């Protein structure tokens, strides 16, 4: 069979520099992501083979890298064309962070498959190490003492997991993966248990998700950045999950103000060679192919939506047709608001982050009367002004994850619009309350 690479990403508060160290094969830093071959797995999984039989029918694994929720930027619909599993890292030494927290409510709200990678265990007292070795092994190895403080720690994490309405177990005892999350124990510091990690995941995703791998005509790319590169202009980086991208390739896009329809100019990776990076920061591509991320540039990119899915136009293909196609996500959000009623305005950084911001927003039937994406600008602002005479009150922004222009900022004090900008919807919520109470009294 010709299977997908998988994809995975990282939600952490550095365990995937790591997974990444490799020792005197393949590895490669790609332009919001790393990919690892499957020889480079099978190395660094050989010492799995004391506790586990061993799979390796996929080419690779795609690692989701940057720092944010961008594996969750497209709708959660197609949101396994963008990553098949997460891993959410939680520190055994000082229990979960709130950031941990949140990821536990979006990972799920966007119904989200995830492993728990419960990494510092090196931090337990005594403990002695035996690099890139396996859990199990190094475990056993231990003093009775050094099992002790981690039984303990891990009943406090398994307890606080439990506070987040999380049930969950250690991934070799683990029979119920529908009702436990399975937990791999690791150490960035030393490596132990990433071979586990690996492991685990490339058994949940050529077992469980075969379908997800299969083999697939079309292409399935995704768009994570919108980013001025000067020599470029404005680039897009994305990820590449199924099919090939080729120098030249007609594409059309999701823009903010309509369908985009462009031509690939570059496609661009980047320069591992500290002396070419003199040269240029970037490797051009006649034609690359999943799975990858990779940088693009073509004109008209300006508008580009984050989240958004790229359609290559075939010779066969109509434009026009594929253009409205493209689009068929976010009309679908802009159907679900009524621009005649009284409510504020909303905008939001990807089209996940829209999405969800959304279905918060009618889960508490606040009205929302229009809504955007990106950086917001005094035109932007201008859309909520019509609510002033109507409403004082929904005369609002609600605002997640993005930039408010200083013009944008002056514009609404100067108007009495309140702007709420947070990259936590509870925190909007919480403005908005007190806004309207103030109102109030």
């Amino acid at each position: 069979k010709d299977l997908r690479s998988p994809i995975c990403c990282i939600l952490g508060h550095k365990l995937l520099d790591k997974i990444r160290q490799t020792n005197v094969g393949g590895i490669t830093q790609q332009i919001g992501a790393t990919y690892f071959p499957i020889d480079a797995i099978k190395a660094k999984t050989k010492v799995m083979a004391e506790y586990e039989k061993q799979t390796f029918d996929v080419p690779g694994l795609l690692v989701i890298d940057t720092p944010g929720h961008e594996s969750f930027s497209n709708l959660r619909s197609r949101g396994s064309s963008l990553c098949n599993i997460a891993i959410l890292v939680i520190d055994i030494m000082h229990g979960l962070e709130q950031q941990t927290i949140e990821s536990i409510k979006l990972l799920r709200d966007r119904k989200a498959p995830f492993v728990v990678a419960l990494n510092k265990i090196d931090r337990l007292y005594d403990w002695k190490a035996i690099p890139n070795n396996s859990f199990r092994d190094s475990f056993a190895k231990q003093s009775r003492a050094v099992q002790e403080e981690f039984q303990s720690r891990y009943s406090k994490i398994q307890l606080e997991l439990a506070e987040q309405g999380l049930n969950s177990e250690l991934y070799f005892q683990n029979k119920n993966m529908s009702k436990y999350v399975s937990i791999v124990p690791t150490s960035a510091v030393t490596g132990e248990g990433v071979p586990d990690l690996l492991w685990l995941l490339l058994e949940l995703t050529q077992k469980r998700m075969s379908k997800q791998l299969m083999y697939l005509s079309h292409v399935e790319a995704t768009i994570l950045e919108v980013k001025v590169v000067e020599g470029f202009g404005t680039t897009i980086d994305v990820i590449l999950s199924n099919g090939y991208l080729r120098e030249g390739d007609r594409i059309v896009l999701c823009g903010m103000n309509g369908p985009i329809v462009t031509n690939i100019r570059a496609l661009l990776t980047p320069q591992p060679l500290r002396e070419l990076r003199l040269k240029s920061e970037y490797v051009h591509h006649k034609e690359v192919k999943a799975a990858l991320g990779v940088k693009i540039a073509a004109n008209d990119l300006e508008k580009a939506v984050s989240g958004s899915r790229l359609l290559v136009v075939g010779p066969e293909d109509d434009e026009d047709e594929l253009m409205d196609d493209v689009m068929d996500d976010l009309t679908g959000l802009l159907d679900s608001v009524d621009t005649t009623g009284k409510g504020v305005v909303v905008q939001a950084s990807t089209l996940g982050s829209l999405e969800a911001l959304l279905d918060f927003l009618k889960d508490m039937k606040i009205p929302v009367m229009s809504i955007g994406l990106g950086p917001v600008y005094k035109r932007d602002v201008m859309k909520a002004s019509t609510m002033l005479e109507k409403a004082p009150e929904y005369a609002v922004m609600l605002c997640f994850d993005v930039k408010v222009d200083k013009e944008a900022e002056q514009y609404a004090e100067q108007e009495g619009i309140k702007i709420f900008n947070a990259d936590v919807i509870y925190h909007l919520f919480d403005s908005f309350t007190a806004y309207q109470e103030k109102l109030l009294e």
